[PDB]
RNA sequence: UCCGGAGAUGGGGUCUUAUGGCUGGAAGAGGCCAGCACCUUUGCUGGCUCCGGUGCGCUUGUGACGGCCCGUGAAAAUCC
């Protein structure tokens, strides 16, 4: 259950211009197979493309200054629970928290006993909670 | 190297007049000649100004296409 923070995309950060998936498309429509607008249908999409636009760049700002706050909410809420299972002193959970706090320790400023092995297992090698 | 049961090939028609052809303007104009007048603005007269070819040529306009980039590629006056 508490192995599912550690899973949080939100504090993660990778390398800034990393490869993703291989996405092909139509870069434009052709010339020649363009559909017929009028005179006040082209000027009302480029209306609408000027909206757009400004819209594009305003919600990449928003959600670019929501994430670090959201990001610091996170982090103290993850926190208090992390060392407040350290004081209660839960035998089953040291391994997890442990794990949890190097892992997202620079964000801030016994397999048999468990189910339901983490998500990506096969790729994060656990650091702190071997086997 | 694209089109055709989303109707090809074939047969018969409609349209835009861009651009060519003939004519009016217009030969009376302009051009090239010859001849005859005068101490002078010193101008009068008569002919011919026609028929063609050629283009990986230069300049320019235009038509149907093809390729690439891209907000379907400035706005308004104005006319229909």
């Amino acid at each position: 259950v508490l192995n599912m923070l550690l899973s949080l995309d939100v504090l993660h950060d990778y390398d800034p211009n990393t490869k993703l998936k291989g996405n092909v498309s139509a870069p434009k429509l052709k010339k020649k197979d363009r559909v017929h607008l009028s005179k006040k249908q082209r000027k009302a999409r480029k209306e609408m493309q000027q909206i757009e636009e400004e819209m594009r760049n305003a919600e990449q700002a928003v959600s670019a200054e929501e994430r670090e706050r959201n990001q610091s909410e996170i982090l103290k809420i993850v926190f208090t629970i992390y060392l407040n299972i350290l004081k209660n002193n839960a035998k089953t959970l040291i391994g997890s928290v442990l794990e949890g706090l190097t892992k997202f320790g620079n964000m801030a400023n016994y397999r048999s006993l468990r189910l339901a092995d983490p998500l990506n297992n096969e790729i994060i090698k656990p650091s702190v909670n071997v086997s």
